[PDB]
This record gives structure tokens, C-alpha cells and sequence, in this order.
């Protein structure tokens, strides 16, 4: 009934029995395990053109007020019975109902407080929350996501936060950020099918384009944000170059890395995820925090099908690469990974390396399994992509399960 | 689309569907509520230690399956010979409670296994196996004979060649064969006054037990320990391996004069003993495997992991690294040069070996091979993926189903 977890560094085992709460189905079943896959094959968040079943959502509304007047340590108090019964008037008359503001911050911070696959939850009780409901136009989600941006860049000195854009509503189109981060670099496809930037981001440079960008020639050209209003095509919007912290990449004793001209935002802000309190939906509702090194230096740099730069930094460290087992990757890999630490440590911006991150996790764990009796955890997606052994999390069993609040992945807008 | 599991590739954005997962007939640990695909030992395949007979109509469908799955394999299903094959089965368990396989039958049954197995990432290799049918042995003393002929064919003087040994089934009734040790080549471990341990820490247990038995421990850090044998319904007989059957190697690096100095060492043959191997039901307590050392086996599992030989703090002072402070990675640092390390010297020792590169990218092609001859490949991420460098191999970007299919080789309860 409860999974038995064991820690093979420590040989210290828990049991998990918060996974008793989850309500939503995985990909997994009892004749095989689709864990390693990222995206859901039918867990995905279906069009809301009609109402959902009342009751439904009801079962879910009444949970999350449950788990509100808990938090507040005022369950079965006079208003927590008066709250029930105002969703469920509103919901009976209406089909939905709205959150009090107070609840949506509890709510967002549950959410990425259940989020299997974050290694950085330690942070989850300190998260700031920009309520952005009062929203009606392209061009006011424009504001608020500048002012979003401002805050949390902090000049450096990153501070979590989340912008909530109105909920999703029966019938009527969502409001949508079609850029899945709030800041990416623009993927030019040239002449013999090669790209200059991001591969990544090909398609979206393009609907940047088609939709009226005048597009750059560069290897990391900020791209625009497109905007939508329900029902509306979705808008184009520039930056401000003031208001989007980029970090020189240069190594700690390697004189010429700076020369190869790299270079990375200091905000990773998601904005493609969609945000679900009490049975509501909110399509719209960009996050961030800071990067952990591994994001930059390994992933976005260094895998094959993003900016790929191994080989060049391989050739400039005059390895040999004409053999795997020189591990002429790995040595190139680490030296990139510094540079990014080295750098965003010179440039005074938060950044956290994998080690100390992982570190953090386990103490995240610990809390948990105190607070909770568990944790939800996405194995795959804790171990840093490189040096994973060296990591505590790699010689820990975890649990995978949904929760709820959550943040769940939604189709792309176009 | 089809109704089978959507397996993507990230790095390539190729789609694959996997049909063969239908085959399955072993539950895994995983629901639709949880999964549980990081747990090393869930409490599925656990072949725990049945002595009443297994149900003969549980025993029957099994040994059917495995014989439609050869004769499908010779081509030849729904022939004749096929059908006299199953009667024959059915026939023995019916008087006997169980029934005995054909030298080819086993030679096939041993090859799936090796080729189901989801954690193994040098699968590419599966149809290349010496199997070696010891289901005659009736002797602890003829265990060790089989075991020093096996570890002489698959070492070839460093020219390795993957092989194993099959000792008789479990019978009803009857003791196990079993090989106590968890592998035919491992290092002691001694448990100091001071509560430390030298040499692996992985090996308190079995090295306290041979003691026990007998054995007249050393104090070094790379003691090999003997083998304890047991035969039916015996106590284990402790069996000293001559040391010029054991082939070792010195560890140096390519550059840093001083890593040669540190003594450090590692054993050529990987060859995994206490495992089950089961075949159309019928269960091969003993039946020791063998392959070759993909690097960081040893470069980064068994010497530097926290609970082994834990030696990263010790390398990178040795390359003056910061290890004051996380963000130097002097970590990394040390590990890369420790898998350095071991390629370096196992290719100087000219002993097979495979760095996490080049064997990430021969399991992609056995994905590939796999996904048109059987319509899938059960595959379990976590241990495919190389403990070091992982989004810098093939592997990390494919996505994988993981599912048990048999002949299989399984987890098994110690026998003390
Ligand atoms: C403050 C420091 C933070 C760090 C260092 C951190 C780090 C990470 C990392 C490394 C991942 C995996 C990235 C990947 O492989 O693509 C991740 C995933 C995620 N993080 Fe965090 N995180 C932080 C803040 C946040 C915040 C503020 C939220 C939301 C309020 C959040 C929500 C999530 C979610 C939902 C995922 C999984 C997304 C997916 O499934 O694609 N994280 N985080
Ligand atoms: C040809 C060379 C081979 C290589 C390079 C290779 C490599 C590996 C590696 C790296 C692992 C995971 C090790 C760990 O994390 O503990 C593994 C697991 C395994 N291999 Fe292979 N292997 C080879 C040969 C074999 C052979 C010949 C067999 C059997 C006939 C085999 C059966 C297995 C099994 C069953 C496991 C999983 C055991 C467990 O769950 O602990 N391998 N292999
Ligand atoms: C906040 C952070 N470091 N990482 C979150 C994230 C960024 C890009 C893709 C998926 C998650
Ligand atoms: C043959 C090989 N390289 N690896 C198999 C293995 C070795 C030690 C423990 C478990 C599996
Ligand atoms: C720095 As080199 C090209
Ligand atoms: C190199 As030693 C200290
Ligand atoms: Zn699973």
C-alpha cells in the first residue's frame, strides 16, 4: 500500500505515504513503467468550450478549501464552513467560481511545492505572487510581465515569482504567453538546414516573424513576446533591453572562452505551463526562480540539438577528439559549467551549481517527509544531467505521484 | 494513433511506438497512481525461496510460452515437432511436478535473458554468449571446477568473451545451488575499530561470512575474497581462487605521473553471480554471467561512490583542487580523471573495456535492431543513462518503456 524508500548511500529507509493523496492518474501501470517519458499521452488538459461536471470540479473546489483552512490552521472555523458554502452556491449557479486571493498565493505555492520534477523546492515557501486577474488586454499582460520581470531580476539578485493571468472559462479562448519562456533566444533557420541561435526555438522565432518581427542575424537575439486575449491573434511585444539581465560567459583560467562570444539570460521564466487550483485552471501564469549551472552549461549548451558547442570548446582545450574513450566531452562539459558558475558569480546574478542544489533537495525531502509523509519526486529530472552519482539524489529511492495543486504541461496555442 | 506506448527520441524528434511491452505477463511496480520505476528491489520479481512445488498449472503455461517462444524463434511453430515438444512438457510435469530443457532450448532461454534485461546497456552483444551447460554438476568441489574453467574461457588473457555458466535447476524438495558471493571476482571489506572500513564497503557481509567459514582474512584494500559454494542441502564450502586466474589491473593515468603512486586497482572480469536465471518457469539458482566493464562501472560507481571505495576527495586534493566549496566542481573534475584513469590503464593492460560514449551508442543501435525485429526494447532509464556525463550520451535523450519479459534474469533472496 505505501511504497517502502530506501536511500542506497545511507541505507536509511522511509515509507511514502502522502502518494495515498494523489487523485490524478500517471502514465505508469502494472505491466509497464512510461516514467522516462515527458510528455503525457492523454494526461494533457483537454479544450474548456462547455462546462465541466459540477460535481466534478465541486470535489476538487471542496479539497483545496480543505487543504486552505488547514494551511491556516483554522479547519472547521466559522469561515472555513462559510467559504464551502459560497463555492458551492457559485459553482451551482454558475459552473465555477473564483479563488480569494489569499487562497491563489497558498495555491501557487502548493504547486510548485508538488512539483515532481523541481530540484530547487527548498525555495517553495517563498515565492512571490503578482495576482494579474484584473487583466483584460494583450497589452496589460505586456505590463504585468515586465513588472514581473523587474522584480524578480532584482539586478541580480534573483527573487522567485508567478504572475496569475485570468483562469480558463467555459466556451471562451484562454489567455496565452505562446513563447514558452518569458525570455528565449531566436533560432534562425539558414540555407542548408542548419540554425543560427536556438534550435529550440525555430518555430516560435518564426511565428515572431510571420506575425510582424523584424528578426535579428545573431546567435542570441532576445526574442519578442507574442501575447493572446481570448479569441483574439495574439500580439507582438519588445522587450526592453534594460530589463533583460544577460551574463558574459568567460572561464575562471581559460583566456580564450571569452572569445567564443557566449552569453545567457539570468531569468528562467516559464510561461508555458498551465497552473491548476482547486479545479481551476489558470493558462497563463509564468514562473521563475534562478538557474541551477547544469541548465546552461550542459543542457542548453552542450546538447546536440540546442546550441551544441562541445567540439569547438573540445578543440579550443586542444583535446583529442578523435576517440570517445579520451572522454574529451566530459573534460570540455565541466569546463563549461564552470564558466558559467565563474561568470554569473562575476556578474553578481543568483545561480546555484548541482551540488549544492542536490544538497538542498534532500534537506527538502527530509522536511517533507516530517511535514507530509512524502514527497513527490521525478528521479529523471533530480539527477543533474552530468556527475550524476556524485549527487546525494542519485543514491536516493524516490516516489513519483500527481498532487494537486499542480502545474501541468497544456497544448501549444497555434 | 496506434494504442501502444509513444516512445520519443528528443535529440532526433523521431517517433517509435512499442508493441512489444503487450507481451509482458509480469507486473511491474508501477500503477497509474504511482511509479515507482526508481526503486532498485521493488518487491516484484523477488524470486523468494519456494519450497512447497510451484502450482503445476502455473509452471505449465509458463513452460508452454517458453516453448512456443523457441520453436517461433526456429521457425517452426505450430509444426509437428512443436506440438510433440509441448506434449512432452506436459507430459514430465505431470509425473515429475517439472520437466528439463534441450541443450539448445537452454542455450536460446539464456541468450533472452541476457536480452530482456531492461537495466543492461551492452545488449548489443546479447546474441554473442558461450553458454555453458554444468546441469550435471553435483559437487560444491565441481562448482569450483566450473566456475575457474568459466573465468578462464571469458578472461582469454584479456581478450574477454562474454559467457555463463548454468548449474542444475531448483528442484522440489530439494536444496538450491548457490554461489554466496554476489559476484566470482570481489574485494573484502574489513571493518576497523574505529567503525571505518577497509578495502569495499559493499563487501562487510560476505567477507565477515567467509571468515566465518574458515577464511584467514588479509588487511589490504584489494584483498580478493574466495567463493562460497553451496550444494544442495550442504553448508557452503569455501574455495580459494588461484590467484593467476584472476587477471588485474594496475590503475595509472595518461598524464598525471602521481595517480600510479595511489595503488589503486580493479578486477578485468565482471561476472554478477547471485542473480536468477529463469526459463519457461523453471528456476537456475546458480548460473553466474559474465560480460566486460563499460568504465564507469569502475571509474565512477565503485570507486567513488560515498558507500564504496569513496576516493574523490582523496584525487582531487591530489590535483589541488578547492574542495572547500561546491561551485569549483572539483568533484567532476576528479571523477573525469579518474574514469580517465581506468580506460587508460585497462587499454594499456590491453583488457576489454567499453567507455559510456561508445557503449550508449551501440544500445542505440541495439534500440534500433530491436524496435524492427520485436516491435520494442524494455529499458529501464536510470541505469542506461551513465552515472557520469549523462545529457552528454545518446541514451539521456531517448525515451524508454521499461516492462519484465522471460526468460529472465532476477533477483533472488540470500541464501544465509
Ligand atoms: C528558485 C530556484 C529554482 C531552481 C534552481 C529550480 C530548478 C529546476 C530545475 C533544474 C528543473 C528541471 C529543468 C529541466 O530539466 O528542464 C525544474 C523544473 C521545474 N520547476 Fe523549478 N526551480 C526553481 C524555481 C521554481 C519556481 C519558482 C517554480 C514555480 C513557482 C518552479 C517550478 C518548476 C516546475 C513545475 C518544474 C517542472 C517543469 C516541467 O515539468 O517541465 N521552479 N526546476
Ligand atoms: C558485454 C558486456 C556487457 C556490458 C558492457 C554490460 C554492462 C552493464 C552495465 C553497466 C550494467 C549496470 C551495472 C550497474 O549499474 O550495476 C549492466 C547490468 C546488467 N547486465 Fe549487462 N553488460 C554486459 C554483459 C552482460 C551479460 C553477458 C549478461 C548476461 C548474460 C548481462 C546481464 C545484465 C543484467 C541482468 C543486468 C542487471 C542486473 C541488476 O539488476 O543489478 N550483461 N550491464
Ligand atoms: C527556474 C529554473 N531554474 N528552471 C525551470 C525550467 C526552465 C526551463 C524548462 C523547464 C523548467
Ligand atoms: C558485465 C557488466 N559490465 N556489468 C554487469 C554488472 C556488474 C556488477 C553488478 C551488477 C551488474
Ligand atoms: C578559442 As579557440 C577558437
Ligand atoms: C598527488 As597525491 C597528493
Ligand atoms: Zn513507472
Amino acid at each position: 500500500k505505501f511504497p517502502r524508500v530506501k536511500n542506497w548511500e545511507l541505507g536509511s529507509i522511509t515509507y511514502d505515504t502522502l502518494c495515498a493523496q494523489s487523485q490524478q492518474d500517471g502514465p505508469c501501470t502494472p505491466r509497464r513503467c512510461l516514467g522516462s517519458l515527458v510528455l503525457p499521452r492523454k494526461l494533457q488538459t483537454r479544450p474548456s468550450p462547455g462546462p465541466p461536471p459540477a460535481e466534478q470540479l465541486l470535489s476538487q473546489a471542496r479539497d483545496f478549501i480543505n487543504q486552505y483552512y488547514s494551511s491556516i490552521k483554522r479547519s472547521g472555523s466559522q469561515a472555513h464552513e462559510e467559504r464551502l458554502q459560497e463555492v458551492e452556491a457559485e459553482v451551482a449557479s454558475t459552473g465555477t467560481y473564483h479563488l480569494r486571493e489569499s487562497e491563489l498565493v497558498f495555491g501557487a505555492k502548493q504547486a510548485w511545492r508538488n512539483a515532481p520534477r523541481c530540484v530547487g523546492r527548498i525555495q517553495w515557501g517563498k515565492l512571490q505572487v503578482f495576482d494579474a486577474r484584473d487583466c483584460s488586454s494583450a497589452q496589460e499582460m505586456f505590463t504585468y510581465i515586465c513588472n514581473h520581470i523587474k522584480y524578480a531580476t532584482n539586478r541580480g539578485n534573483l527573487r522567485s515569482a508567478i504572475t496569475v493571468f485570468p483562469q480558463r472559462a467555459p466556451g471562451r479562448g484562454d489567455f496565452r504567453i505562446w513563447n514558452s519562456q518569458l525570455v528565449r533566444y531566436a533560432g534562425y533557420r539558414q540555407q542548408d538546414g542548419s540554425v543560427r541561435g536556438d534550435p529550440a526555438n525555430v518555430e516560435i522565432t518564426e511565428l515572431c516573424i510571420q506575425h510582424g518581427w523584424t528578426p535579428g542575424n545573431g546567435r542570441f537575439d532576445v526574442l519578442p513576446l507574442l501575447l493572446q486575449a481570448p479569441d483574439e491573434a495574439p500580439e507582438l511585444f519588445v522587450l526592453p533591453p534594460e530589463l533583460v539581465l544577460e551574463v558574459p560567459l568567460e572561464h575562471p583560467t581559460l583566456e580564450w572562452f571569452a572569445a567564443l562570444g557566449l552569453r545567457w539570460y539570468a531569468l528562467p521564466a516559464v510561461s508555458n505551463m498551465l497552473l491548476e487550483i482547486g479545479g481551476l485552471e489558470f493558462s497563463a501564469a509564468p514562473f521563475s526562480g534562478w538557474y541551477m549551472s547544469t541548465e546552461i552549461g550542459t543542457r542548453n549548451l552542450c546538447d546536440p540539438h540546442r546550441y551544441n558547442i562541445l567540439e569547438d570548446v573540445a578543440v579550443c582545450m586542444d583535446l583529442d577528439t578523435r576517440t570517445t574513450s579520451s572522454l574529451w566531452k566530459d573534460k570540455a562539459a565541466v569546463e563549461i559549467n564552470l564558466a558559467v558558475l565563474h561568470s554569473f558569480q562575476l556578474a553578481k546574478v543568483t545561480i546555484v551549481d548541482h551540488h549544492a542544489a542536490t544538497v538542498s533537495f534532500m534537506k527538502h525531502l527530509d522536511n517533507e517527509q516530517k511535514a507530509r509523509g512524502g514527497c513527490p519526486a521525478d528521479w529523471a529530472w533530480i539527477v543533474p544531467p552530468i556527475s550524476g552519482s556524485l549527487t546525494p539524489v542519485f543514491h536516493q529511492e524516490m516516489v513519483n505521484y500527481i498532487l494537486s495543486p499542480a502545474f501541468r504541461y497544456q497544448p501549444d496555442p497555434w
